[PDB]
């Protein structure tokens, strides 16, 4: 439970947080809606090893600032 | 008992800070209401591993600031 | 017992300070009062995993300055 | 034994520094009475979560400075 | 679990994101394909130890910026 | 082994450095007199929770310099 | 799963990042090749304790930013 | 055997560097003399939990630099 | 599997890495031989306690950069 | 075999850098001579929990540089 | 495996790195001849926890660098 995050800030409605199975195989487990100003802090977990973001979104991480774009 | 957490303080009433479920599901556990002016500070923990903020509110994390609007 | 703790500073009499209890429930289990003036240094523990503040105050955690509002 | 501590400072006589319980109980346990000048630092401990300060002190932590004042 | 990520942004249409595999033997298990403007946050996991990424993509670690090109 | 330690500089005749046993009692188990311009170094330990300076002294901690007065 | 890692990016085709075994052995179990503009970020793993990069590649380590030249 | 230590220069003659014991009673159990320009490094141990230096020195710590003034 | 690295760029052929054993025996159990222009990024180990190179290279440590010459 | 380490330069003939015992004794169990312009670089260890430097040298620790004299 | 290393690199024919027993006793266990310009990468281990450099060189560790002179 001590693990990174990730925070993402919806720039319109309908941004996807798609948590990515952790372990031998990959599928996306939940896929989780924005619309547009709400915030989602996100924990990379036993169940999620990868995070995709579908939809323009600011993101913050350790590593800085990124930007998803939508469409 | 160490282990990341957020500040939310509400800009306007009815702000909810949601937690959502660590494990193979995910779902709300539980929906914290703030009225405008009053400040959570909330860990990631055994139960909660996402916590997403809806209504109008000022965040501080580890990454900085960032604010919801509602 | 090293984890984070936050400092709460009241700005008028009859700020609370309240623990949310740790685990799959949620609820308050402790307010604490603080007239103006004084200082509450207060973990995150065993038993609570989020803390809110009700009332004017201002506080310091990890990540910066916040002030909540009455 | 290796937690955060507190440095406190009396500014004016009385200033009691108060150790609140660890555990599902939140209670006074303890409340050390400083006259002014004198220095107590005070780790949080298996029996203190949480400290409270009365009275006009100097108050040192790992966030900064903070000042209690009194009535 | 507490392991270092990498952060991709692609550029273009048709970015691979591809893990390969930890242990004695290296090979592909899975690759995920980035349309534009998509962002992949990926860890290093128990089954990836080395990641390659293909196409035009605008990527961040721990080491700073680097990007892949097309 | 591995607590903080205060530095205490005595800068006057008959300062107090007072060891407060760490458990669910509080009470003084120690106090050690220093003079005008000696310097203790002692770290919190099993035994020792808090520590008071009484008497005009010039206190280095992680938090930095404080002085406690005569 | 904490080691450090090694980004490779590769500034021509052909360029090979090979793994060194961990043990008392030392050989080369697997060389990836890069074609140019591919990205590698690569950790060392208990089965790769050494890294040898053979051709022209910006590479980024901990220790700053070093370039391969080939030939 | 990882902990903190006090580097202590002598300024003059005969400065005595006290070791105090660790645990619930407190006395010295150990003092180092120093002649003029000797320098002892010494660490926080099993057996010393607190350092008392009388006489004139030059004392780094962790906190930076503190001087003791003999007598 | 996380101690320090060594990052070794030949300048010239002929360039000689050499891992010294760990354990109470000291002698060289392998040396990767770098050409002009490649570049070894090595480990310390369990095997290997102590890294050797002969001929001009440019290296980076924890500690900085420093040049070996032929 | 993780500790602390102080590097000493010589800067005369016939400086001793002395390891005091760790434990309930102290007593010095080795002194290294070093003439001019040699460099020791010593640990802390389950054997060493002091050291003292007699003769003129130059010193650095992690608290920075300080200078013996004979 | 991670203790500190010291990075040694001759500035003339002969340098020798020679490490000390770590334990109760204290000997010289294997001495590294470096000629000019050949750079040795040595960590502290089970084995060694003194490092002794004859000779003209120099040295980088974790708190600087410093020149033995031979
Ligand atoms: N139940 C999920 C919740 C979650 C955390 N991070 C996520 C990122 C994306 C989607 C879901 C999540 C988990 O513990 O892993
Ligand atoms: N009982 C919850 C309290 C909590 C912590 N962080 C939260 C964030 C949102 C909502 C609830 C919480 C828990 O321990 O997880
Ligand atoms: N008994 C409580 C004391 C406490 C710590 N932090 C708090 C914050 C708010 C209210 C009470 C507390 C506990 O150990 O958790
Ligand atoms: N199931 C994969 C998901 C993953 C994480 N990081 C990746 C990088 C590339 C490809 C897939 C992944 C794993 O846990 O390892
Ligand atoms: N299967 C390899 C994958 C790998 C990681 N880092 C590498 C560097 C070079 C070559 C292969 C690799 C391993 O776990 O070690
Ligand atoms: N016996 C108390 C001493 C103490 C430490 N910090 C305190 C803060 C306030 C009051 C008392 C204390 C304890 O170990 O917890
Ligand atoms: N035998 C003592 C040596 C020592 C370390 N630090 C000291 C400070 C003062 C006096 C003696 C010492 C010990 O291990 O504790
Ligand atoms: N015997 C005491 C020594 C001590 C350390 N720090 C102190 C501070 C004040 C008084 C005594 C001490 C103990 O180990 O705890
Ligand atoms: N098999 C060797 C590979 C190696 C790592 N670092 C080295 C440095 C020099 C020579 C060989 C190596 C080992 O694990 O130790
Ligand atoms: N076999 C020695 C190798 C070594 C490491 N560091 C050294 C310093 C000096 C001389 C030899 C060494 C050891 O593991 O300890
Ligand atoms: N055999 C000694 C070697 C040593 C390390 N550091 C020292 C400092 C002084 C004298 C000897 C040493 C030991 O392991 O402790």
């Amino acid at each position: 439970t001590n693990s990174d995050f990730v925070v993402i800030k919806a720039l319109e409605d309908g941004v996807n947080v798609i948590g990515l199975t952790r372990g031998a195989d990959t599928r996306f487990h939940h896929s989780e809606k924005l619309d547009k100003g709400e915030v989602l802090i996100a924990q990379f977990t036993e169940h999620t090893s990868a995070i995709k973001v579908r939809g323009k979104a600011y993101i913050q991480t350790r590593h800085g600032v990124i930007e998803s774009e939508g469409k």
